[PDB]
């Protein structure tokens, strides 16, 4: 319950992933209701590399969109890809340069609780936001667990102090 801004308002949400993935991680939600023992919460299913970005558009105008602390059930990291919506994460990942995609990556290592955040890439990001306002009907945006490891099962946190 730390208080991140000057003790106003806080709306962190977080994020799903891709509808096929989600369909293992909200599946989560059911191991838990009915065999959740070895079933363990990551997505343990050979997936190619795409992970949808889905959250109601937290429309406040006085969002401090500020915090994507990304994890993955086990210690490593995961990409972040910003295409238009020409560009499907379920039909589609993380695609060569000629898109437009300013990859941004989180690094959340629990044996080193040290996060490597690449910012030059997030901060042309930080463009992608403000198309959101355009977008501002959801939040949609493009993953890929690394191709070779396993973060198919990355579930995101968004820490944001409301205004």
């Amino acid at each position: 319950m730390a208080e991140d801004g000057p003790q106003k308002q806080q709306l962190d949400m977080p994020l799903v992933l891709d509808q096929d993935l989600t369909k293992q991680m909200r599946l989560r939600v059911e191991s838990l209701k009915q065999r959740g023992e070895k079933k363990q919460d990551g997505e343990k299913l050979l997936r190619p590399a795409e992970s949808v970005y889905r959250l109601d558009f937290i429309q406040q105008q006085k969002l401090q969109f500020d915090h994507w602390n990304v994890v993955l059930d086990k210690p490593g990291k995961v990409t972040i890809t910003g295409t238009s919506q020409n560009w499907t994460p379920d039909l589609t990942n993380l695609m060569t340069r000629q898109l437009l995609d300013p990859a941004a990556i989180f690094w959340r290592k629990e044996d080193s609780d040290a996060m490597d955040w690449n910012e030059a890439d997030a901060l042309e990001f930080g463009e992608r936001l403000s198309d959101l306002a355009k977008i501002r009907k959801v939040m949609y945006f493009l993953i890929t667990f690394g191709e070779g490891v396993e973060p198919a099962n990355l579930k995101a946190s968004v820490v944001f102090n409301q205004l």
